């Protein structure tokens, strides 16, 4: 299995831990996507120069805390953050 | 960093190992993208039972091989492949 694959695995795993710990097997509520992100991308978030971006995401995650979401949704939000940070993941 | 953030970074790196080879430096042509996937998702791919999920994506990429896509495009294409392989990323 490839280098790229292994990291993808890593992220699936973490995502998967959250969903299971909070109820469902491969979806996780919005509410607890907000805590995921804020804990796990915290470095990255700090790095974002335009906070209006996560403010949104979040002012959106809070807005409907119970809707389950799947990894694809997850990863997508992870990436949007990622862009806003200019792909700096670092304290 | 964070396990997650460490994985993100590793991924961005792979992407840049690619992006950096031709043309513009933080993007690539879809033709290149198709090459990225063939090599770096190879088994996730050989692990997707519906052989049309990729096929179609690959068609899309051939049909406009010159068009430039960034990390976001990449990643969200990845997300699709992962989902189609129910997250099997080993041979
Ligand atoms: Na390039």
């Amino acid at each position: 299995s490839t280098k790229l694959e292994e990291h993808l695995e890593g992220i699936v795993n973490i995502f998967h831990q959250y969903s299971v710990r909070k109820g469902h097997f491969d979806t996780l509520s919005k509410g607890e996507l907000k805590q995921l992100l804020t804990k796990e991308l915290a470095n990255t978030i700090k790095n974002i120069k335009d906070k209006a971006v996560i403010d949104e995401i979040f002012q959106g995650l809070d807005a409907n805390q119970d809707e389950q979401v799947d990894f694809q949704e997850f990863i997508s939000l992870v990436a949007i953050a990622l862009k806003a940070a200019h792909y700096h993941t670092h304290k």
